[PDB]
């Protein structure tokens, strides 16, 4: 039902008793109540025992029901009646000041759903269902147990101290203050900020947003015992809440009134420490709005050293309260509020893991805490390093938690069943149609075990499953917002990259080891997952790769930046005029690059033909390169963390688009292939400076045909041909035997690899759609243009 | 008289068995009455009986009316008197909680019908109004029906469940709330999202759009039977609502209070999910402005796994969460939703037909579904994929229905005889003028019966037409906004090009018949459903057909979008079409021809001379041809999904102004044809760069003429010249045999037949101008340029 403690529990128990006792084969309201006065010294019986009910007085009731009664008691648990008035008493105990559920409780929930059997029963033995409630209510009430009140056991501090305000020692005596997480280095730079008095608050800068109230606690318990100086020891801590001193006269005048008095009570010599938070707003310097401007009274007792005071400031707005002077900042100093990297990551998570158990199956394992950070550092995306972490951890352990139970294999469908039947079964007994219903009901039945009985069967698939959550667990769910499919992605990203790369078995095989080395959690994060420079020819090497990456890494063809470098070769900015151009690295910096990645950190970062570019806008790429940031545009940072950085370059292509072919030999495949695999690398070294070059995994080598990358291009536009039509409705191939003769067309000498988009159009597309119009084709199927016979024929495989 | 309950229709019905029974040709409301009374266990009837009056009583005063009475029954219906009663009744029930309005409301209905036929009987049979009015209320008016008392139990929940909100758990304990439409394994992903609470949140990213709440109440459902985790056996789930939040409040820091107290309840802790509908909005980030940032208490929250929710964000805004650190993440979590794309599409609509059933034409056809869908996705394609589908089949659904029934013999022209009648019938009628009324009134009835035999006699075309609603009625209606009669526009397409092109016909055929094979599904909808180069000379063929494309295909002239790429060269751009920092190549990307194309992704993007364009222009139109879409805008995409791309190219001219001569030799001509629709599309390859306009679909040639083309020329030419002058109101025509006569002016052997708009000026427009301005015709009449001795000859007709 929910949670309860014995005492309710018991009054339900008793209840049961009373299903076979008094044959209640399912027992009512009245049981419950029955058991309400037959715990005897129960909350709930010794309310009844007052209204002169005693266990027999409710049982004589309850006994002239059913009588003992079906004593097989059929169906021996409770009736929907109890059922509700059990989830009632349970709540109406919650709202009662009973977190779980007691006796006392049950007869209130009782006289709650005063219609049931219980308030029948007490109906005709005289007493009044509220007259009950009223009994079981005046042994519940008058608490203030485990509580009272106390000020500070000096309060020389009386005038400030009652107005104003909630003081951090005077709750922390019984201790109902949480930690709370740190921020651990800050506590303890808190109290060296702490015991100054002309740099007397510390000053705590950072997201706020991770809980920089954790480290304002820290203060209080370190004046206690014992990091604190014998400074700030001898001292009292009180907290300026703003509300307070606002007040209900709710203006700036009464704010600054209750700030300034606390200033007169300082007098207890700076021995007494003062919150002022958003100390910054107070001192009411920078922007165009102060937010008052307390500072006046706050810079000499500051200064003086007799306010000692604690400072909540803003990152900037801070810098803005010590540019005021000229003992303003003799109170604030900055500290570092963790908002946690990598390896903090991992302890915050584990710190908060195990309690993922009350949605169970977290925590567990330490290889997917790690994995949680990591993988999502590497896989998506620029998000904090510890809530990307958190989340995969939780994500994956809960995945399967639920797979468990949803392997009952889809005996769902079980329930399913059992719904047609009670429909079969109900309508039939409206008819009557009496025993042609009754094969009906018990038809259900049959199927109401059935069906119960197996999705708890696979209470087993929840020992068998249910707490394990890995890394290979917690990548699936990195991947689910994208080490099972991460590394999938990568130890398969070959063949994924080929696919859509002309050839170029070197290129692919270079991106995607580059690539799936930093992207499976082992390198390059700060940066991009690969940098790159790739030389090669192009629609038989280089872009179609670039895209492939973007598809296969990160999703989609279009999840690609781009940039041209040759507008790079700057000068079309002057005069001939390029889109908004402060002048043009400006641009690149102030705009193109650093805004567009930081829209998609989780895009190939496509910088086409680096090449005659200025070296000095190859040194801007450079620090994308190594540092996977640029810091321009607004002040933004650009996270090219998660990103795959190619730069095309190619001043070598003719080679690299020439053959590997058996042109005159197979020594022409075999060192035409060596002639590629040369031609870029030092191509690119002639293209541009090594320092860019430097700051690049790999070299990608792009290479052309055996026969066979002309073959790749026939299958690039081909493949656009078997993508293009689901969008409107049918499934279309161009079959690989068909792939083969309609690439029999792109050879001349002279012409080719180029043509193959228009030949798979008037060979493919035109052959096959002017078939389809005079309806040999059905909408929705697989249509393959295939070679069967050395001649097209559209074959269908759906 | 509207959809409503049998015992109200029934007393009505005996009415008109007192109509005729006592001869009240016409029923008043004493036959109602009497209908009331005679029903015997009728709540009315029953009424009655109390307040002394059986059928009898009434019947009496009934027989003393008439009697018996013409039982002609002359017009033997109801008349305003009845009519009104019914009328009452209908509203002494909606009183009442009926809509389906029985017989008590019709007994209440006389009631309110004081000092009418059934009110006078019932105040001559000493019965006032109110007592039986009364007595019918203290039957049926004390409505109690289908009592459950709703609620589900509980009393914990009062501060969540008191605010705010339907709980979902309510609403599928008697399953009163429709499913939607899923994502099915989606709600076995969310629920896995409900296994787990540092990722606590399921967050449904999609179109607002798919009715996307139907998952959610997915959820509710599998946490009850019964395949759910350990977890989720203790589950509960109550809704967080913002809408009756808002309501009655209407102030942000109200709103968030109430938030609060739905975080607060959730203390039940590891029991209980709150479901955040709009978890975005809360979220308050990723814009510029949020919509009140609620995170700030739902993150913390979140992250305690106190709360565990469901979240419904945005496609964008998952990561505009994940983003805002550092448990925002720990919240949000991506589930798949879908607006339906195509195949789902077909689905949709069928689902739906059998709910549009009352045109008894929507009803029908599986072939109807899939024109809509199919026909929708090509061709209109400005909307979303099953809304423009179940729009098509329904179009065609009543289009057809309606031709069922588009007059019955238009016997309104009888109508309005009977009419003059009426008025001539009434006249003389007021006067007496008896015998003078006589055959006025006979000819009004004569005429009234003989209209509305005639106004159902296309009953028996409904036995003839009443379903019809297949693929070609949908094609019409696609068609009417723009398979069969809209795949008639592909098909028939050379035949629509041709004549509002310059001849052409190499063009004509070559766009014509590839547009129609990718619109018939094969040749590329994720391109742009034609890519094409136009070569030859401009405003002698290209632009024009550009133009007619757009007409036939898209269905209108002007749907055409036109981007010059040579100025995004900076060519003629440097010095022409920019001044300032920025320019051109900045406006391709930056917005003109992303932005453009967006807005209609149905146009002819019509990309100006691209040979001599910038050779960074080529690879973005390569990535138009090829992907089918541009990233650029910042992230926009813009779809050339069926758009037509067609490129122009000025070389080609001179072989297209070489034409197939009647005459001349006969050699070279019809030689100089296979010699222009050739070698002009290697005019092209020859001058520039081929990557991109080769990675187009077809090579389209633009003759100029072909002699052979110029008298279908002037036909254009004359259809502009008659056209324009419409417009300002004459009507003017050149015989064929006139524009035949400026055709001679045309003829050609190298010189196209461009000139041939400017001879139309010359000696038509001009001449007939000439004629008309002196006074030969005076403003508003027809005017002829004819032919008729083989010279221009005016002449008028009108």
């Amino acid at each position: 039902f929910g949670r309860f403690t014995e005492r309710a529990q018991k009054v339900l128990a008793l209840a049961q008793e009373e299903a076979l006792r008094l044959g209640h084969n399912n027992i009512g309201t009245e049981h419950i109540l029955l058991g309400l006065v037959r715990e005897g010294e129960g909350i709930a019986a010794k309310a009844l025992q007052a209204l002169g009910l005693g266990s027999e007085k409710i049982q004589k009731e309850v006994e002239s029901l059913i009588g003992r009664g079906q004593e097989m008691s059929q169906t021996i648990h409770y009736t929907p009646r109890a059922k509700k008035v059990i989830e009632l008493s349970m709540d109406e105990a919650r709202k009662l000041g009973h977190s779980y559920v007691g006796t006392e409780h049950i007869l209130l929930g009782l006289i709650r759903e005063g219609e049931g059997v219980a308030a029948r029963v007490l109906n005709n033995l005289g007493v009044s269902l509220n007259k009950a409630r009223q009994q079981v209510l005046q042994l519940l009430g008058s608490n203030e147990t485990g509580s009272s009140a106390a000020g500070t056991n000096s309060n020389a501090n009386t005038p400030t101290l009652d107005s104003l305000a909630r003081d951090l020692t005077a709750i922390a005596k019984e201790d109902s203050l949480d930690p709370v997480i740190g921020r651990s280095k800050e506590i303890q730079r808190v109290i060296e900020v702490l015991s100054r008095r002309t740099k007397n608050n510390p000053v705590l800068i950072g997201e706020p947003g991770v809980g920089k109230t954790a480290i304002a606690e820290g203060l209080a318990q370190q004046i206690i015992n014992n990091e604190v100086p014998e400074i700030l020891r001898d001292k009292r801590v009180m907290t300026l809440d703003m509300g307070t001193v606002v007040a209900g006269t709710k203006y700036r005048g009464e704010f600054e009134d209750r700030l300034k008095k606390v200033m007169d009570e300082i007098r207890q010599a700076g021995n007494i420490i003062l919150f002022i938070d958003a100390l910054h707003t107070l001192i009411g310097a920078g922007g165009a709005e102060g937010a008052i401007d307390a500072s006046n009274i706050l810079k000499p007792s500051l200064a003086r050293g007799e306010l000692q005071c604690i400072g909540a400031t803003t990152l900037d707005e801070y810098r803005k309260y010590i540019e005021k002077d000229a003992a303003l900042e003799r109170r604030f100093q900055p500290i570092q509020v963790d908002q946690p990297s990598v390896d903090e990551s991992i302890q915050i998570l584990q710190g908060l893991r195990d309690r993922y158990e009350a949605h169970h199956r977290v925590s567990i394992t330490d290889d997917a805490i790690e994995a949680a950070v990591k993988l999502s550092d590497r896989y998506i995306s620029d998000r904090f390093l510890p809530d990307k972490a958190i989340d995969l951890i939780d994500e994956a352990g809960s995945k399967v938690r639920l797979r468990s139970f949803t392997t009952p294999p889809n005996l769902k469908e079980l329930e399913q069943k059992l719904d047609e039947v009670r429909k079969e079964k109900d309508a039939a007994v409206q008819s009557q149609e009496f025993e042609k219903a009754a094969s009906l009901r018990d038809t259900e039945q049959r199927l109401r075990e059935q069906v119960e009985d197996t999705k708890k069967s696979w209470k087993e698939k929840q020992g068998q499953e249910n707490s394990e959550v890995t890394v290979d667990d917690i990548a699936m769910v990195v991947s689910s917002w994208t080490a099972q499919t991460e590394t999938d992605k990568l130890l398969n990203m070959e063949n994924i990259l080929h696919s859509r790369v002309i050839g170029q078995d070197e290129a692919v095989v270079a991106v995607a080891k580059a690539v799936r080395r930093a992207r499976a959690g082992l390198k390059d994060p700060k940066r991009p997952i690969g940098s790159f420079i790739f030389l090669g020819p192009t629609g038989v090497g280089k872009t179609e790769l670039a895209r492939a990456l973007a598809e296969s890494i990160f999703g989609d063809e279009e999840s690609m930046i781009r940039i041209d470098m040759s507008e790079y070769m700057e000068k079309h900015s002057t005069s001939r005029l390029v889109g908004s151009p402060p002048g043009y690295v400006g641009y690149d910096e102030g705009g193109q690059l650093t805004e567009k990645v930081r829209r998609k950190p989780y895009s190939v970062v496509l910088l086409d033909a680096i090449e005659k570019a200025h070296p000095d806008v190859f040194n801007i790429l450079l620090q994308v390169l190594e540092d996977g940031r640029l810091t321009d545009s607004k002040g933004r940072t650009v996270d090219f963390r998660n990103t795959i950085l190619i730069m095309t370059s190619n001043v070598g292509a003719s080679e690299l688009k020439r053959n590997k072919y058996v042109g005159f030999n197979v020594q022409d495949e075999t060192q035409n292939h060596k002639d590629m695999k040369d031609k870029v690398m030092g191509e690119l070294k002639r293209a541009f400076r090594p320092e860019f070059i430097n700051r690049i995994d790999e070299i990608i080598v792009f290479h052309s045909l055996e026969k066979k990358h002309l073959t790749e291009i026939v299958s690039l536009m081909s493949d656009q041909l078997t993508k293009r039509l689901k969008e409107q409705d049918l499934s279309i191939e161009l079959t690989d035997a068909a792939k083969a003769k309609v690439a029999e067309e792109g050879v001349d000498l002279e012409y080719g690899a180029r043509p193959l988009r228009r030949a798979i159009q008037k060979h493919v597309e035109d052959r096959l759609s002017e078939e389809l119009l005079r309806g040999n084709i059905h909408k929705g199927q697989h249509i393959v243009l295939d070679v069967e016979d050395g001649e097209f024929v559209v074959k269908t495989t759906a």
